[PDB]
């Protein structure tokens, strides 16, 4: 069925299948794209909290920036922009924490490479590197009442309950509750962090009637807020990088977060081919911040902290309706889906910029002035109306015993928004625009165990707005239709699976020309080749490696400092390897080990500032024992064990890696 939880792959770190938007869930092996989807196993071995942690530590593909010490994450996939907010849940978008999602409530998190306009619609961030999904856990039949306590350096204390409960004849009804609370002092410099998460996932499973319905409350507070360093109108060159547990921009920043949702989602079996589907959801997301990024000024570390308060009020509803069905014309299967899904969202989001303050990189910022914000205090109006609507039809032919599988799709894309200046509420933008987004895909199937494929499919991103400076000022600018080829293999030994994919995405850039008219005039064009192997290659030793090469080239500009030059805030080359060991010596002990390696990058268009490679490697430790009866588990996780101290390049500014961080944990099932 299209909403069966795709089974674990050999080993158990990763699963055998992932969500392809409007399709459901295809296995690997029937996906013409590159699916890749993390399981829960691997979230509580490495003791990972984000999909920042997750993803960077294991995927060849995706690489942070922000990171754990900031108030949000975003992630680079095949060297274009992914946003948290643009993180799925079941499919669906708008429903999940917007700056950073928290994972202690997931069964996976998958990863779908390049875009995918047909498969879910636009991203409400625009979005075109990637899909980021979460599952939700469902209740087992076996009852779950499980504890951990963890332990986090310097002083954060946790612990999770995950307790499940199946109920009724066949165990028709799940109940899974998820809550965490942990805080204290993080391994950055006069930092530290609250964090309560509570989470319930319900299902009924009849014969023809499937439901279920996923809430879900989180709060993020920081005392001390990491944030980027900006390259400054005469920066010629980056300065090396600072002791990671340095904290050098504005000591009293602090944020607090809060995001909760609940997305009602249910099927029906109309006949034996036919089944209507629908969910309905929303999300309520608060937002308070002062804090401050860091520009670098001259070019031996010292930096200007320029500071901000922002307040946010988000209110998110996301749904979709559906029927899929499957018929015969001859030799040839139908499998079709018609869609249509809406979000619509309302936001007030106000800020104030006041404040530069001389900092150092190298140095932990003093205490500082807050300047007097209270400018912002008060109601939040309303600064943003969104609404994203579309309508869509796939059919997948399986010709030939399903060896040869031909997908087609297409989508009429709506987008509308309206906004409003935060201090006159006058209407400053309405954009409305419609767009039509295909898909193609083949996939054939020569031998059981290989797989083939091609795919072409498309990104959409909302039109920037013309800045200030520009002669066309608050002017929106026409969607960017981005553009995917891909071709690829995948080939599955029972024990373990390597793919290989190329790829082209095609995409327009906006920039302000030489007489100062804004427009989408430029091309980013990123070619590609991604090499997987993941399993259980032997018994007990298991393996997630890759590596991928992009050439990111902006082959249009028209200033020729930039003309063919590489896309800023994307490296060449990156490279991912896990190894998970069961020592035979010992009953319950497994040893993991993992190395990240980020090729060099630039910050600028003209590539003049280049900032160097990386490498961070990882070490853990699990430990499983018996006490009265009852399964334990100890672990530890020492992240960046070597104490590495790294820029990640992004478009125009950097983040710093996070400190070796040190994570205890017991768990115990009762
Ligand atoms: C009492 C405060 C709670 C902190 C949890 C500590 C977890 C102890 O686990 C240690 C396991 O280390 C060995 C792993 O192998
Ligand atoms: C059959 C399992 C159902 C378990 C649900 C328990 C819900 C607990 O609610 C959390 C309230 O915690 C207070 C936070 O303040
Ligand atoms: C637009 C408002 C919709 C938000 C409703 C979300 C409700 C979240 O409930 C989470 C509760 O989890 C603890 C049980
Ligand atoms: C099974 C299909 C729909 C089930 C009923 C949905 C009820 C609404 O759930 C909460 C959504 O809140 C939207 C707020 O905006
Ligand atoms: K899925
Ligand atoms: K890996
Ligand atoms: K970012
Ligand atoms: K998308
Ligand atoms: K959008
Ligand atoms: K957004
Ligand atoms: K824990
Ligand atoms: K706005
Ligand atoms: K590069």
């Amino acid at each position: 069925g299209a909403e069966t939880l795709p089974a674990e792959y050999a080993g158990g770190q990763v699963a055998r299948g992932a969500r392809l938007g409007m399709l459901g869930n295809a296995d690997v092996m029937d996906a013409p794209f590159s699916i890749t989807s993390y399981t829960a196993r691997t979230i509580e071995q490495q003791q990972a909290r984000s999909v920042a942690d997750l993803l960077q530590a294991n995927d060849p593909s995706v690489r942070v920036v922000g990171g754990r010490g900031d108030l949000v994450d975003s992630y680079t996939i095949r060297g274009f922009s992914v946003q948290n907010a643009d993180v799925a849940f079941n499919g669906l978008y708008g429903l999940l924490p917007f700056w950073r999602v928290p994972i202690e409530f997931a069964e996976r998190v998958e990863v779908l490479k390049g875009p995918n306009a047909l498969l879910g619609g636009i991203s409400p961030g625009g979005s075109v590197g990637g899909t980021i999904n979460l599952v939700p856990k469902r209740a087992d039949d076996q009852p779950l009442t499980r504890v951990s306590v963890d332990w986090t350096q310097r002083g954060q204390l946790g612990t999770h309950l995950d307790i499940g409960r199946r109920f009724g004849e066949n165990n028709a009804f799940g109940v899974r509750f998820n809550g965490v609370y942990r805080n204290g002092d993080t391994a950055v410099d006069h930092q530290s962090r609250e964090f309560p998460m509570l989470s319930l996932g319900l299902d009924f499973r009849g014969e023809r009637l499937r439901l279920s319905s996923d809430l879900l409350y989180q709060k993020e507070s920081l005392e001390g807020v990491v944030r980027p360093l900006l390259t400054g109108p005469g920066t010629t060159h980056i300065p090396h990088a600072p002791d990671s547990k340095t904290r050098f921009g504005l000591r009293d920043s602090y944020l607090d977060q809060e995001d909760y949702s609940m997305v009602n989602r249910g099927e029906y079996d109309l006949a034996d081919n036919l089944t209507a589907f629908a969910s309905i959801g929303g999300r309520q997301s608060n937002y308070e911040t002062i804090a401050a990024n860091s520009i670098l000024v001259g070019n031996q570390g010292d930096i200007v902290n320029s500071l901000a308060r922002q307040r946010g009020d988000r209110r998110t509803y996301s749904a979709e309706v559906g029927l899929r069905g499957n018929f015969d014309t001859g030799p040839l299967r139908h499998d079709w889906t018609l869609s249509a899904n809406r979000l619509h969202e309302r936001l007030g989001m106000v800020y104030a910029f006041t404040g530069m303050q001389s900092g150092n990189l190298y140095q932990t910022s003093p205490h500082t002035p807050l300047p007097d914000f209270s400018s912002l205090d008060g109601s939040i109006p309303k600064t943003n109306e969104t609404d994203l609507g579309g309508v869509a039809l796939a059919d997948r032919l399986s010709f030939l015993e399903d060896r040869v599988q031909v997908t087609l799709g297409v989508r009429r894309q709506q987008i509308e928004s309206r906004n409003y200046d935060q201090t006159s509420g006058a209407r400053t933008s309405h954009d409305k625009r419609h767009v039509w987004t295909p898909m193609a895909s083949v996939l054939v199937k020569p031998l059981q165990d290989l797989s083939l494929y091609a795919n072409y499919i498309q990104g959409l991103s909302q039109g920037e707005a013309a800045p200030m400076t520009a002669a066309n000022a608050g002017q929106v600018l026409a969607p960017y239709k981005a553009e995917q080829y891909e071709i690829g293999a995948k080939y599955d030994l029972g024990g373990f699976t390597t793919t290989l994919a190329l790829f082209e995405i095609r995409k327009p850039n906006a920039y302000t020309d030489a007489s100062n008219v804004f427009r989408a005039d430029g091309e980013q064009r990123n070619r590609g080749v991604e090499l997987s192997l993941y399993g259980e290659p032997l018994d007990g030793v298991r393996v997630m490696a890759g590596a991928t090469y992009i050439k990111p080239e902006q082959n249009k500009t028209g200033d020729p400092a930039s003309e063919g030059k590489d896309a800023p805030g994307v490296a060449r080359r990156q490279a991912n390897l896990g190894v998970s060991w069961d020592t035979p010596f010992v009953d319950g002990l497994t040893l993991d080990s993992r190395w990240i390696y980020t090729g060099s990058a630039y910050v600028d268009s003209a590539n003049a500032l280049a900032v160097p490679h990386w490498n961070r490697v990882d070490l853990g430790a699990a430990y499983a024992f018996q006490v009265a009866g009852k399964p334990l588990v100890a672990r530890a996780n020492l992240e960046n064990a070597l104490g590495k101290d790294y820029w990640t390049a992004a478009n125009g500014y950097l983040s710093i890696s996070s400190p070796r961080t040190l994570s205890l944990s017991l768990t115990a099932d009762f």
